[PDB]
């Protein structure tokens, strides 16, 4: 699969539900839920190796992994942890994610390429899933 391109939001599920299990407070989350509506996504791959920007006027993540191997990021709501992707299946690549320091809602991100062309994410806290859907611009 090649998960690379500038990708736009064409569909977004469930995101301030998430916010909320996270604990984030309701005038954080009305900030957030605007911002997250519009973001700019880039991502290059070169194999296994990934680099994922996501971009929005209120926060900014860069994040560089190769699959099966641990690196550092931080959560939604920007709590460091630790991270590690696996490919669950040939198109899908799920992150199990493990706070440095603390408790809280157990965390995870899955990134999906469907058959018709589009990027499904999806991103877990505790029960409660939020679903995005891209289409390259
Ligand atoms: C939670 C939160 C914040 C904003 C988070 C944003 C804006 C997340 C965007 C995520 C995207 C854009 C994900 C994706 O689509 O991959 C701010 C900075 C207000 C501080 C309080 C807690």
């Amino acid at each position: 699969p090649n998960f690379s391109g500038n990708w736009k939001i064409i569909r977004s599920e469930n995101f301030e539900e998430l916010l909320k299990v996270l604990g984030v407070n309701v005038m954080l989350r009305k900030i957030a839920v605007a911002a997250a509506s519009k973001p700019a996504v880039e991502i290059k791959q070169e194999g296994d190796t990934f680099y994922i920007k996501t971009s929005t006027t209120v926060r900014t993540t860069e994040i560089n992994f190769k699959v099966g191997e641990e690196f550092e990021e931080q959560t939604v709501d920007g709590r460091p942890c630790k991270s590690l992707v696996k490919w669950e299946s040939e198109n899908k690549m799920v992150c199990e994610q493990k706070l440095l320091k603390g408790e809280g809602p157990k965390t995870s991100w899955t990134r999906e390429l469907t058959n018709d062309g589009e990027l499904i994410l999806t991103m877990t806290a505790d029960d409660v899933v939020c679903t995005r859907v891209y289409v390259r611009e």
